């Protein structure tokens, strides 16, 4: 009678260490009443395990040293299975049922998709954005493109491939978008790659760092504002919580947010407040988000909104910003824990219920 | 020694006998001597087995009644290894490593993304378009709007969702679109679920009817035009076939067209590929109106691939064998593959 929630954190990504203080955080908030936790830890090189919840992390107070504790056992996935999808690798040996899973594991292959794909192979019910959705958010360019298509504000930008690269000098980049520009490859987190240019040296320098990262570089017009975020909450339904703002200066990745000032709510009026959850909520909507989302965006001095960011598997500590907007919002973390597993398991009855024939 | 191929195929899908067939024949055609074929048999349930080549087809000569020859071995995936991925997913035997995955499971899962997740995971190189576009192309919608946005021509449209439906009575969306309609689920495969319209009752039968296969329904102004097809295969600099033609049931290659035509259409199957961010192949489907328009209608990564389908006929047609084809689009995904394994991570 308790549902069998499996927390998949960790994971290659250099989010890795953000991963498992989310998870930390989410196996202490969890209702107890409700659920059981499984521990679904995966290391650094990929591997999958079930970890002992009194021993499964390693200097869990300290950000910079807090690692995933090596495990015996590790897990495969049985592709078409509707229970024990979850099994040890080495033997065969079926893992009790999950009931739902909660992934936290941010940026590559937690949050572009690739998770989703094998979790909706398995029949396992999931917290969050579905496939295309996570894809779409994590390519910066294709996000655009969509927010863009649908008459939403963004940063003015082009689209650099391995194959248009050079069809675009320098001088004709400053005339299509001013200066300062902000260079990044199209898929990546935490604002490595990503550079401020100012002159032809910084852009040429810019543009070669991060095509070492991906294969498209996004290169767009410097915007001047506050950064103010939001958190979307639902399926069908979704709800907006009040914004909260985020200072990053020029100055300087184990710690979310990289440890930038944060401060919910927002010191912003309401009016601005809402118009900022209104457009949060066209995005999400835009990208076909699930479960919950974080919208980031710019806000000018004259109140314009533009949207810079949209993350499906945000920082989820016990400090992060998705759930302190939605507890300054009448929401706390164990309650929203909760509404986020009710969705998933209703967003999978739903697909579910379709006709394959 | 030989580089090993997983041949998926089959699938918890409408198209699985399409599969079936698909998989027959690349088995068929595959060259032997550069490659050992394994085969990766889902059932309709969606399991996978490895099947015995000498034996893996019921009524293999027959296109209605070809199934899956039922096997004891299921299998498990382990993410993260780079070796011995696939294992018997009773006792953890592994199988011997896969080289690279031929996926040819049409439609849902296998074509929108899921299992190119799955693969990414698993280390293995895959033929055909990745991830976001194999899920953006799946989605009748995202891709629309994302070939809207690169300023090609698309049919004007209404996007359902469950939430919006009533909104649009048969009246409204007619002053906006014309008549006749096609509705669709956005996430389907081979007209499963479309229906044309041409009044009220038709509208709300045929919505009604999309949203049992998806959560999200296209409706459509209906386009008067020639049905002309491109097939494109490559990575970074594709190639276009020579167009085919569909008429009325009869497929006619190549299509017969004024070459200005032909290669505007063939200009515009790889615009659309680059906007879409499709790897290794695609067929492009087109509508060619009668003052020479050209108004795009899908693009299909993992389009039917029997030696008489039309993808491989447009290939044949411009030269290319299928046999050939088929070691053009393993050494695409190698390329691919060693290409995504440079990029640096820190
Ligand atoms: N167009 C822009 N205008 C102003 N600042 C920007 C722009 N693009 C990026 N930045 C700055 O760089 C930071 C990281 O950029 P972002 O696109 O959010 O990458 P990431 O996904 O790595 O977080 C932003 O929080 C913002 O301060
Ligand atoms: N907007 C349209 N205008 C004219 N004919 C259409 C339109 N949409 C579909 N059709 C006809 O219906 C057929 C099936 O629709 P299609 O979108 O190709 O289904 P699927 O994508 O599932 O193959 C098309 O090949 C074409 O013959
Ligand atoms: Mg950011
Ligand atoms: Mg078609």
């Amino acid at each position: 009678a308790k549902l069998r929630v499996g927390i998949v954190f960790g994971g290659k990504s250099a989010e890795h260490e953000v991963s498992l203080q989310s998870a930390k955080n989410i196996v202490d908030a969890i209702d107890k009443t409700r659920f059981d936790v499984v521990l679904l830890g995966i290391d650094k090189a990929g591997q999958w395990h079930v970890n002992d919840a009194e021993n499964y992390l390693q200097n869990a107070d300290d950000p910079a040293h807090i690692a995933l504790r090596p495990s015996a056992i590790s897990l495969a996935q049985v592709p078409g299975k509707h229970q024990h999808q979850l099994i040890n690798a080495q033997n065969g040996q079926p893992l009790p049922t999950v009931d739902v899973i909660f992934p936290i594991v941010h940026g590559t292959l937690g949050e572009d998709g690739s998770l989703q794909g094998m979790l909706r192979v398995a029949n396992l019910p999931f917290v969050g954005s579905d496939v295309l959705s996570s894809a779409a958010c994590m390519d910066k360019d294709v996000a655009k493109r969509l927010l863009r298509d649908a008459g939403l504000n963004i940063a003015p930008f082009i689209t650099l491939t391995r194959t248009n690269r050079h069809a675009f000098s320098f001088a004709e980049v400053e005339s299509r978008l001013g200066l300062p520009l902000f260079v990044k490859p199209a898929n990546q987190g935490s604002s490595v790659g990503v550079s401020k240019v100012a002159n032809e040296a910084q852009y040429q320098q810019a543009v070669a760092l991060a095509f070492e990262f991906d294969h498209k570089v996004v290169v767009e017009q410097g915007i001047k504002g506050r950064e103010i975020e939001c958190a979307v909450l639902g399926n069908d339904n979704p709800q907006a919580s009040t914004c909260g703002e985020i200072v990053l200066n020029s100055e300087f990745k184990y710690i979310d947010d990289n440890g930038a000032q944060v401060v919910v709510p927002a010191q912003i009026p309401s009016e601005v407040n809402d118009k900022i959850r209104a457009i949060a909520i066209q995005a999400y909507q835009t990208l076909g988000c699930a479960g919950m989302a974080r919208v980031d965006v710019f806000l000018t001095a004259d109140n314009e909104v533009v949207i810079n960011e949209i993350n499906t598997l945000p920082g989820f500590t016990n400090i992060s910003m998705y759930p302190k907007l939605w507890q300054a919002s009448g929401l706390g973390y164990t309650d929203l824990i909760s509404r986020l597993i009710e969705l998933a398991l209703e967003r999978h009855t739903a697909n579910n219920a379709l006709k394959t024939t």
